[PDB]
């Protein structure tokens, strides 16, 4: 079971689709060795050192949190159904309304579209918000995504720079 890492006063709450097997197995988010999440948030400015999956709770030190749209673990994210994505959207909205971070970063266009009942979304900052929380759509960092580390870092850095101080 992979627990949420949330608290008040956060800059960003990163939300993935669901847990891969490594994550479900270790209990830490983005635990597969090939997932670029930890390296990306470091190069993009969210953390000042590259955290290892077991140090996930320490993301709070950098005022960042982690959650997921769907709880069910799967080998690949694409194994999650669109109906699952949607039921996850309601609980996610309640969580963000509770914790009130400056921004919610959904990792994956499909995840955003299904969870929030949106269509033809563009990458980056959306006009939709959850209260004062901004909504950003970022590329998924799993090693299975065809996005290069460079594009990943560029996209995440845009968010880091948008949230001043």
């Amino acid at each position: 079971m992979v627990e949420d890492i949330l608290a008040p006063g956060l800059r960003v709450v990163f939300c993935g689709i669901n847990p891969g097997l490594s994550s479900a197995g270790t209990g830490f988010p983005f635990a597969h060795p090939a997932n670029r999440f930890w390296k990306v948030i470091y190069q993009a400015g969210f953390t000042d050192r590259q955290l290892k999956p077991q140090e996930a709770q320490h993301l709070l030190d950098y005022r960042c949190g982690v959650t997921k749209l769907v709880d069910r673990p799967t080998v690949q994210a694409n194994e999650v159904s669109k109906q699952e994505l949607h039921a996850g959207g309601r609980k996610l909205i309640e969580k963000i309304e509770d914790y009130q971070p400056q921004a919610l970063a959904i990792l994956g266009k499909q995840a955003y579209e299904q969870g929030f009942s949106q269509r033809g979304a563009q990458w980056g900052k959306q006009t939709l918000t959850i209260g004062s929380t901004q909504i950003w759509v970022l590329p998924n960092p799993s090693g299975l995504s065809r996005v290069s580390l460079e594009k990943l870092v560029e996209a995440y850095r845009e968010l880091d720079q948008a949230l001043v101080v």
